[PDB]
């Protein structure tokens, strides 16, 4: 992936909705008119970037923003930033004193979106950490206190590692807090045990998501809602 | 058992297999036993096309719990699938005002609501929703404003419901409109083969979607789940 080729991914032209016309209707009617001008700018630059397949889309973004506001989130973690579309979405949603821990192995991607984040006036909310996510989460587990738990986590980093992220995040997000997993329908390819013609890295991701979806549905630590928005977003709410 | 409407079996997702995967993997294992029972009786009913689907149900429940909703209003109950979802999501002392013109539909699902132990949270009003909302407006105290409203009744009246509901939910409260993609038929100016009532609803949703996207009193998110759900959050 953007982490560690573009040619290894064979489904980038697929969408989970029944037609591109329906997706374009949602974007033009309901998403783009509500998208911050700096999110638009960041999106348009990123659409030209070689890894644009990884970009969180605008209708999904407004849904993330809505969830953040409805749950009155204040402290969040963003895992897998890329050029920062979902991160800027989060920073604009949070109150003025909101705080985001943002983690990505590749800070050069973040620097593409950083001028839009800065012009949006919300960079002060963001503590960006350039690292693989798991060691950072493991260190947070050692140092965290109960009153500093996160309200919300958005997970959108190495697809094969979501299950390992989950085991840390169910302890780092507060009870009643939210953990969101991005891309859980993987272009619709999760719908079959076997699926033709994927390169090995993409098949690893597809199988990881089939296993994750089954696991999350059985996991008593959370309630879940798998939402057919974007490429599938699974919302988890921590029960205990 | 043949629907008069044209669109009932159309999916907004790209295949029935994809929808089935979501439901079987992520919805049915998480569906309360009484919701399963209520759904299974409703599937055989003449108007089963109107039933809120199980993946949408879990999404409504998640929103209610994440926003810590305590007092809600449900407009368009039918056999009660979304109503029972709401009642199970709310705390033990939660309260719902449920409104439907047809109480006979409610009584189809009421035994399952009762067995779930949540009927006490529900005040069911048999009426057209608009006069009820008009009457609420005249008596509603600011401290009694609803946390959450689910709108799923007469499609052509959604705009009229909105003008009342933006004054009956609290600041920061949620108004959800069901069916705002209308089987995907809203995506085009014209759409052949529809029942006249279906076309009325389709044009109403195209107008509503445009209006909500420009309404300064709310933020919105249109979500491609079920038949489309537009979440509104009241700003002032
Ligand atoms: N092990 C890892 N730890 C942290 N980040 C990782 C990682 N492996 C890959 N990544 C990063 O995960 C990101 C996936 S794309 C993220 C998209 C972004 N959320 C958006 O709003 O568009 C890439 O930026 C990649 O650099
Ligand atoms: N003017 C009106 N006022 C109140 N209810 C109305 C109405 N017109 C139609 N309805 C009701 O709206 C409902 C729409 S179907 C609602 C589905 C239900 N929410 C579910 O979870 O499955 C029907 O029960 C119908 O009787
Ligand atoms: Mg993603
Ligand atoms: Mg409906």
């Amino acid at each position: 992936g953007p982490g560690m080729s573009i040619d290894d991914y064979s489904l980038v032209h697929k969408n989970i909705l029944h037609s591109e016309d329906l997706l374009k209707y949602i974007l033009e009617t309901s998403a783009y008119p509500r998208e911050h001008e700096q999110l638009k700018g960041l999106r348009e630059v990123t659409e030209k970037h070689e890894w644009s397949m990884a970009l969180v889309p605008a209708d999904e973004g407004l849904f993330l923003s809505m969830l953040l506001k409805l749950m009155n989130a204040k402290r969040t973690i963003e895992i897998g930033v890329y050029t920062g579309y979902s991160l800027l979405t989060t920073a604009l949603a949070l109150p003025e004193d909101g705080k985001i821990t943002a983690i990505d192995v590749n800070k050069s991607y973040y620097e593409i979106g950083l001028p839009f984040i800065q012009k949006a006036g919300v960079e002060h909310k963001i503590n960006f950490i350039e690292s693989e996510a798991l060691p950072v989460l493991d260190q947070m587990l050692e140092e965290m206190k109960e009153e500093d738990l996160y309200d919300y986590a958005f997970v959108d980093a190495d697809k094969s590692n979501y299950a390992n992220y989950h085991e840390r995040l169910v302890k780092l997000v507060r009870i009643g807090g939210a953990i969101l997993y991005d891309n859980t329908l993987w272009y619709g390819s999760v719908a079959y045990p076997e699926y033709p013609g994927l390169h090995p890295e993409e098949e690893v991701a597809r199988l990881s998501f089939r296993n994750l979806n089954t696991f999350l549905a059985a996991d008593p630590r959370v309630e879940i809602s798998q939402v057919s928005i974007g490429d599938g977003v699974t919302i988890c709410r921590r029960l205990y």
